[PDB]
């Protein structure tokens, strides 16, 4: 089984947005539009904006899930490596095996799928604060892309789904993720490789 990654705005015009954080050596999270790829440091805040054209019903939720990007690995569950799943860095809510956490939301729920064994984290949709035009979720990625015995240098993508109260699909978007020590340099490197190619 493999979750769909097809971009789908749906009835509410759902799509993601990312800040413009630049590529300085010191940056902890930065998004490349040209690569549709987020680069971030281990366990650091990753702001992801949610945008809609119209308001979804009460009880709508937003779920995040990681899959391997390469087809020959896509059936493998993305999980934390043998070291990080045992490092007792729990926040009291996320299971220690889950790669993706939501930061600072006590309503986050973590799912181990009973049939696929895949991990996901889902939060209730809330309207923007007064004066804002979108809602931001803060994610953390809890292993490096390079972690031996886990991602092991394989690229992943995060799939963000808008769901109704039963879990039915209302919208979908996605982005590649690299968790690395120097997101600014790696974004510059990969963007240059893309330009030369
Ligand atoms: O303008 C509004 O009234 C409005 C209401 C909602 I509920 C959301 N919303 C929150 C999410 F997590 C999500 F996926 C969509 C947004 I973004 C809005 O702009
Ligand atoms: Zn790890």
């Amino acid at each position: 089984s493999v979750p769909s990654q097809k971009t789908y705005q749906g009835s509410y015009g759902f799509r993601l947005g990312f800040l413009h954080s630049g590529t300085a050596k010191s940056v902890t999270c930065t998004y490349s539009p040209a690569l549709n790829k987020l680069f971030c440091q281990l366990a650091k805040t990753c702001p992801v904006q949610l945008w809609v054209d119209s308001t979804p019903p009460p009880g709508t939720r937003v779920r995040a899930m990681a899959i391997y990007k390469q087809s020959q690995h896509m059936t493998e569950v993305v999980r934390r490596c043998p070291h990080h799943e045992r490092c007792s860095d729990s926040d009291g809510l996320a299971p220690p095996q889950h790669l993706i956490r939501v930061e600072g939301n006590l309503r986050a729920e973590y799912l181990d799928d009973r049939n696929t064994f895949r991990h996901s984290v889902v939060v209730p949709c809330e309207p923007p604060e007064v004066g804002s035009d979108c809602t931001t979720i803060h994610y953390n990625y809890m292993c490096y892309s390079s972690c031996m015995g886990g991602m092991n240098r394989r690229p992943i993508l995060t799939i963000i789904t808008l769901e109704d109260s039963s879990g039915n699909l209302l919208g979908r978007d996605s982005f590649e993720v690299r968790v690395c020590a120097c997101p600014g340099r790696d974004r510059r490197t990969e963007e240059e490789n893309l330009r030369k190619k």
